[PDB]
Parts: C-alpha cells; structure tokens; sequence
C-alpha cells in the first residue's frame, strides 16, 4: 500500500471505502481518504495504490474521475452504473510526484499499436462531435480522434485515426470531404431527398477516395478538408475574366458542351476597379479541347417559338463551349452571346444585332458588322 | 438556433445548425486578428443571426417610396453582384421614408461624392426572358463617381437616372 493526495475542484459520488482505481479497468488501489483544506475547493484524496505501479507512478501521471452521463451529448456511464464511480488514470514518464491535481475529465489516449494518424485543415468543424466516423464507400475505417485550434486563429486541425488493416488506403492524392448534416434536394419538374446515413446524421462524418496511382501518405500527413464531395470533385481550374455577373452563381452556373454539362463554376468575385472574375472546374475529358483560340460565351435562355423550353429558362443564364486549337491554356475571356461571332478565328468585319441570314449587326454608334467565315 | 427553411427560386435546400444547437440553442462568435483582448465582464452585443453579424459600412438613405423594398432582402447591385443589403426601412414624420444598408468593405473605397444610387425595376426583356429578376422584383444599383467619401445618399428613380448626373444636357414622359 502507498499514499497519493489528488487535488479534486469537485467529488461528487466517491467514498473513500470503495473507489477502486483503474487503469483500463485494472484495479490499481483504492481510495484511502477524502477531505478537504481551508474550506478552498482543494479537495485532498489520498490514495493507497499497489506497489507493482508505484515505480511508474511519476509527474506526469494524470488522473481523473469517471462519471455516468446521461446528459445529452454522452452515453458514458456504461461502468460506473454498474462498478460505481471509479476512477481513470494514465502512467506518465515525469520523474516523481506525490502531490497531483485531478484532470477535470478523461483526457484522450492513445493506443500503441501500429494504426495511421492524420491531420484535416478545415476552416471550420462542421458537425463533427469526437467520435465522427469516417468512411471509405460507406465502409467504417476509422473515426476522430481529436480537434484543436491551429495557433492562427483562421483555421481548425481535426487529428483523425486509421485502423491498421487500412493504412494501405490513404494515399497522398487522396481526398477527404465532410458528410454530415440533411439537407432537401429540389429539382425542377420533380424532386428526391436522399443525402446521408441516420449516423451520418446523429454524430457526422467524414468519407475519403483514394487515387490508384498514389503512393501511401503516413506520419501525420496532412490533408485538405472540402465542405462536401462536389467540392471535392477532381477537375481542372480556369480562370475567367467576366464582363458582368448578373445571372451568374458560384456553384449553380455549369458548362455546356455538345448539350451536357462537362464543368461548374465555383468562385465568383468582384476584383477592384470593377472587374469581375471567376474561377470554374472541369471534367478532365474535355480538358484536352481547351487551346488557344477556344473561346468561351455565355449564352443566355432563348424564347424559342417552336420548342418551348421551361426548363431552359429556369435556369438562366449558361456558359458554351466552343473548341479550337492550339496551344493549352487556362486563363480565358468570357465573350457576351451577341459578340460570339465576332471573337473568332476567321470573321469578316467590316464598318444592333440585326441580320444580314448571312452575317449580324455588332454595334451602332457608326454601324460595325460581321459575316461568317464560311460565307466570307 | 433554431431551424428554418431556405427555401431559393429554381431550386433549394434546407440546411441551417446541428442537433444539439437545435435541442439546446447556440451561439457562435468571431474574433476580428488585429483587435485587442477583451477582459473583466465586458459587455457585448448579440446578433439574432449570423446575416446581422456581418462587419459592412452603414449608409443612410433617403428614399421616394418603399413600395417594393423590403428590410433584409433588397440588395444592392454592382457589375451584376450582390454587394450591399438594405438592412433597415422605416416611415419618417411627414412622410419621409428613410433607410439603412450595409455595404461590403471591398466596395467602400467607390462610395463617394456624385456617387449615385439608384432604384432600377426587374425589365420585361423581350430577348432574354429573365425570370429570376421578375421574381426578385426591385433592386438597387451602384454606379460610382469621384470625390471626397460620403455617408448619406438620395435615391433616384430609375427613369430619373439620367437627370441626376454630373454632366448632363438639360431642356425645357
């Protein structure tokens, strides 16, 4: 039997008959005492312990109290219902104490094995409470371990665990993206709302692909957060130079090619002096079109007399793709709808979008006009 | 706290806070870098939502009729962006309707003298039919000058745009 006086702010449902400490359930001693000094919250326990642990019982070894919990966020009473209000302690390689002070609660652990330990960057938490799962196609692979405020105060670093038989799967290229909350998903003419897992839900989650070709990451790594799996979709960016963003949205507004949608602007933002710029994802298929001479026109929802088209004019303004060739680039200037004639390759210009059809008006003022290369 | 719908014209989605900010309210709170450490009970001021909380400029406006406007949904527009939104609109004695707007940081620098602000209408475009703009009914613009930084601003009529100018050719609907 030893003696170990613990500083405790509070002891609610602690008897120094049995208290038993534990160390993952293994009974390390009892309780010999408990009192308090100077009337100061400084409640001293004084604590018989087996020999055996004595040696590791060193400065650096924390304790605390275990507790049933049966508020709102906690099931952790799963033990002391049952064996009473023991309490937790962790060995530590400090040199000696006798003298502690009660950490408030359990503090993290981990364990020794050989398992995987990553770090996200993410702006914000999300809805990611310490026990989030995280998933590989819906597949548990590990959970959070832990959460903590970078030194900037611009940003969050959420340290997560892999389980061994796992570790193969994360790779460097590999991204990670939040799954967590419920949302409604309206579409036009009809609408289905299917977004997540009940424990998706309860507790959040995060999911995370891996590239073929990739090698393993390891050692803390770390890794980008995106808010959901559009944003983490794997495409090439573009930058654009807008004339004006009117009907434009920074996730809604897509590209169009040969009537399908092939890419999706994502940023949207108002440079100073007036110019407006953007910035869009691709779908890798198409990126080979992109070369000098390829413009890019906003083309807007047309009356048609014939074909009347609702869904069309739902969505508003859209983007078209136009291919060229030459050289490949990445930085572009969106063309008006009325000027796509005019930004091109071969055009016949001569000195408001009146018809010629063989050619179109481009401007008053002074009337400046175009015909089509074919008909020049 | 609390939970809403958001409901968005083609299209919507419905995602506002988490279970325990449901079950139990919350708050949330920012810390601007370059600012001092509060201490000793400070007191501070709480916003009903995280729109209110938003750090723009304040700017009065004097306006004709609020026949459309309305107090947290009426933006202002610049280069076809939303930039600013009304925040406040209220009934003056005599008559007078007078407003309130917040304004981006990133646009302030344009707020001027012989800036101009005025109240355009949603256009029935015989070419590009625009629904949306039909739905959102009225809206504001920026259109910038040169001077010195102003707070208070008159709101013209749209089809008065062309009279309140600096230079502008004027004789004697």
């Amino acid at each position: 039997g030893n003696t170990v006086t613990i500083d405790f702010m509070s002891a609610d449902g602690i008897v120094p008959g049995r208290t038993p400490v534990r160390y993952q359930g293994v009974e390390v001693g009892t309780v010999q005492d408990i009192s308090l000094s100077d009337d100061l919250r400084k409640i001293e326990v004084k604590v018989s312990i087996k020999s055996d642990m004595k040696d590791a019982l060193r400065e650096e070894t924390q304790f605390w109290l275990v507790t049933p919990k049966a508020s709102l966020a906690g099931v952790s009473g799963l033990d002391a219902l049952v064996g009473g209000n023991y309490i937790g302690m962790m060995p530590g390689k400090g040199k000696e104490q006798d003298h502690f002070v009660a950490l408030d609660t359990q503090p993290k652990y981990r364990l020794d094995n050989g398992d995987l330990m990553i770090h996200l960057q993410a702006p914000d938490l999300g809805s990611l409470n310490s026990g989030s799962l995280v998933y590989f196609r819906k597949i548990p692979v590990g959970k959070v371990y832990d959460y903590a405020i970078n030194p900037n105060k611009q940003g969050v670093v959420i340290d997560v665990l892999i389980e061994r038989r796992f570790t193969d799967l994360v790779k460097k290229g590999s991204r990670f993206w939040n799954v967590s909350g419920v949302d409604a998903n309206v579409s036009i003419s009809g609408a289905k709302v299917k977004l997540e897992s009940l424990a998706a839900l309860v507790n959040g989650a995060i999911a995370f692909d891996s590239p073929e070709e990739s090698k393993p990451a390891e050692a803390e790594d770390t890794f980008g957060l995106y808010e959901d799996l559009a944003h983490s979709q794997r495409g090439v960016i573009i930058k654009l130079e807008l004339p004006s963003g009117a009907g434009l949205t920074a996730d809604s507004t897509p590209l169009m090619y040969q009537g399908l949608e092939v890419g999706q602007l994502t940023k949207l933002d108002l440079n100073p002096g007036g110019k407006v710029t953007g910035e869009m994802t691709v779908d890798p298929s198409v990126v080979t079109l992109l070369r000098e001479n390829t413009r890019i026109e906003l083309r807007n929802p047309k009356l048609s007399l014939s074909d009347a088209n609702l869904s069309a004019l739902l969505t508003g303004k859209t983007f078209e793709l136009v291919p060229g060739d030459g050289e490949p680039r990445k930085e572009f200037v969106v063309v008006p709808g009325e000027k796509a004639l005019l930004h091109e390759p071969d055009v016949l210009t001569l000195t408001a979008g009146q018809p010629l059809q063989v050619g179109q008006v481009i401007d008053r003022k002074t009337f400046t006009v175009a015909i089509e290369p074919q008909h020049r």
